[PDB]
């Protein structure tokens, strides 16, 4: 029995007063979700203090959407895992496809980010995923395998047991193709096998493609999908809670 | 006369209790500095709320070390200029050499960041600077000129009159080489001419190389150097205030 999780990635959205509305609604609605679902939100850096003040003591966790590969130094604009941790955050997303694409983050850089998260007392949500070109070239397993291996290679098994992994079907996001639950399960089963070989087979594997209120039950019903890293639906409390309830 | 400014770039340093100590010392010391010097600190994103609570109503301004090229969207980890503005920040650093190198930010991306900063009511500190390879190839003017032109091209003159520009001699970093005051002036005079041709000739031009208590007066005495964007010396209140006082 592995941990079920529904974690919202707000991405670059939110201002103080809209954040307070979403956070109150989610905290109030979360009381009605089955108690085995770990619910969390990852907010933009400046609002970590707000998320703490509003959610502290409740069942909703919070986190950042990135952390630096280093603990300190001449890295203008970057935020250290140690900084995020001081606001009682539980999570840090590392290696999101948007950052691998737009910021050029390599497999090895993501591995360093995972380690920094752990060292600071956060649970890293380690994102992996292949592009359309990669999938059509038949290299899905080589790619997401190399991404995950790079992270596992710098951790002991006991450290690896503490991560979360998220699969993003980048090939189905704004390309004209779409993913089925079965196609998701196929990659999750592959990733589960790599985790087991490391001795981290119990780690939560979250689906990070398009998750909406109408498809959550089908996706989360798959045997190796333990929940979701939710995009746009995480911005409207009704949709987000609907998704949280489907993870029972 | 143009606005004299000394702005500390903390880079990726600081935790809550050390931040409070530095902020207190700087605010207290700032009360004795000549009143024509605009003193500011740019802090990591999670501490913008802390800088506001501690500095509000005083003469020390605060800012972020970056802002997104976009106002909102699917840009996991990125922080919008609007978000920074809600914490009463006056500044955002855009195009720092560390971000052009480590994050691949192009000339045109920096220009978009400047615009987002202005639209949100921040003063962007637009960083320009050439590498060693560039300087030794004789291309200093072609490079820093292109970097500045990209930002000026997307602004009207009235908009351009609101920016700050900082020159970073990237060629002096980890190279053993150093810049003289006369060399700094030569580049500033070139950048001043480009600003004047746009109708933005009154803009503050800050020197962003290595500034220490013992060299500040010589650098800031140059006719086109209006102050400094300070690195490591910004981390110790005594050294930072020394630098601030020299901008009289
Ligand atoms: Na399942
Ligand atoms: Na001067």
């Amino acid at each position: 029995q592995r941990i079920k999780r529904v974690i919202g990635n707000w991405k670059m959205h939110g201002r103080l007063s809209g954040n307070q509305a979403l956070l109150t609604e989610v905290a109030q609605g979360a009381q009605a979700v089955h108690d085995n679902v770990a619910i969390g939100v990852c907010v933009p850096f400046p609002y970590l203090a707000q998320a703490q003040a509003q959610l502290q003591g409740g069942r909703v966790s919070w986190g950042s959407q990135d952390v630096s590969a280093h603990e300190q130094g001449a890295y203008t604009g970057e935020v250290a895992a140690g900084m995020v941790a001081e606001f009682g955050a539980a999570y840090a997303i590392v290696g999101h496809s948007e950052r691998r694409a737009y910021h050029g983050e390599s497999n090895e850089t993501v591995a360093a980010k995972a380690r920094r998260a752990l060292a600071a007392g956060l649970t890293p949500i380690v994102c992996v995923g292949e592009t359309l070109a990669e999938r059509e070239a038949g290299t899905t397993e080589q790619v997401v395998g190399a991404q995950l291996d790079a992270v596992l290679a710098v951790l002991s098994p006991d450290e690896a047991a503490r991560i979360v992994v998220a699969y993003e079907p980048v090939w189905a996001i704004g390309t004209g193709k779409s993913a089925t639950a079965e196609q998701a399960q196929q990659v999750h089963a592959f990733l589960r096998g790599r985790l087991a070989a490391k001795g981290a087979g119990h780690v939560s594997l979250l689906y990070g493609g398009s998750v909406k209120a109408d498809n959550a039950a089908e996706l989360f019903g798959q045997p190796d999908i333990d929940g979701g890293l939710i995009g746009g639906a995480s911005l409207k409390s009704g949709d987000f809670l609907a998704i949280c309830r489907a993870a029972k």
